[PDB]
């Protein structure tokens, strides 16, 4: 049994109180108060539509994925990754796909900087989408469950779905459950063919073991995964540490050339 699986069982043992104290212990998170207030008033400039704009920003500002050209955003939800990429100088097109409907977030229209190169499309199940030419492949799909075997299957399905989109392009792909042995085997095969590394984002909650497979990096996958399981296990053992609060992103306004 893996370190990750032991973490999961401990997480499933927690009360809602213990869980709520645990999920943010020691993490980093952005302050959404201003954005939530302005979005509630219908403002369409400056605000990120979700915490996701800041999450992708963390990887980009570290050169782990460098978005360029035609960007595909699989599972875009409200659009936080798509709107963020739309303001980056090398990006020329952003196409987001998400399921919508009951249980799922719908794209939110915005006029943040570069909005004119974004098209977000709801009613799209990516597991039925034919792959398209693109220079950056982004994917943030993976629903948590209390069952890690369910999570194993959802993770493997995503990795099998993304591979035909990958053709010597930039990428950032969520790996919901990276500690199950079968997932490891797949990731190791994928890194051999397409390179990259798995990376833990500091803005991810302790309630998920998600890691992101990014195109610009090298490293040992098993080692990076076990380090996260050790980190998440250690955070059970202490009284809640309040999260390191950071400033949310300002996505600006206006068209781009
Ligand atoms: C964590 S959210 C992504 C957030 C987004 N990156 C942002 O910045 O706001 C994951 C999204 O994937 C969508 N999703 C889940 N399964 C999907 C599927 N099979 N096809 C398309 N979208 C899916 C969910 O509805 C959800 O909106």
């Amino acid at each position: 049994e893996t370190l990750g699986e032991k973490w999961k069982k401990k997480l499933n043992q927690l009360s809602r109180k213990e869980f709520d104290l645990y999920k943010k212990s020691g993490i980093t998170e952005v302050d959404r108060t201003e954005a939530k207030e302005g979005l509630k008033r219908g403002e369409t400039t400056h605000h990120a539509v979700s915490r996701g704009s800041a999450k992708l920003q963390w990887f980009v500002e570290r050169n782990m994925v460098i978005p360029e050209g035609r960007v595909i955003d699989l599972g875009c939800g409200r659009g936080g990754w798509s709107y963020y990429c739309a303001g980056l100088k090398k990006v020329t097109e952003v196409r987001g796909y998400t399921k919508g409907g009951p249980g799922h977030e719908e794209p939110v229209p915005m006029s943040t900087y570069g909005w004119n190169i974004v098209k977000l499309m709801s009613g799209k199940d990516v597991f039925y989408l034919p792959p398209e030419k693109c220079d950056t492949l982004l994917c943030d799909i993976g629903e948590s469950s209390p069952s890690p075997t369910v999570e194993e299957s959802r993770t493997i399905r995503v990795l099998k779905m993304v591979e035909p989109w990958l053709k010597n392009n930039q990428f950032c792909i969520k790996v919901l459950n990276p500690y199950m042995p079968t997932v490891i085997e797949h990731l190791e095969r994928l890194q051999r063919k397409h390179g990259g590394m798995l990376v833990r984002n500091p803005l991810s909650r302790n309630s998920t073991h998600e890691m992101y497979w990014i195109s610009n990096g090298t490293g040992n996958i098993v080692s990076s995964v076990n380090m996260v399981s050790r980190l998440l296990l250690n955070r059970f053992t202490m009284t809640h540490r309040r999260p390191t609060i950071e400033k949310d992103v300002d996505l600006g306004a206006g068209t781009r050339h």
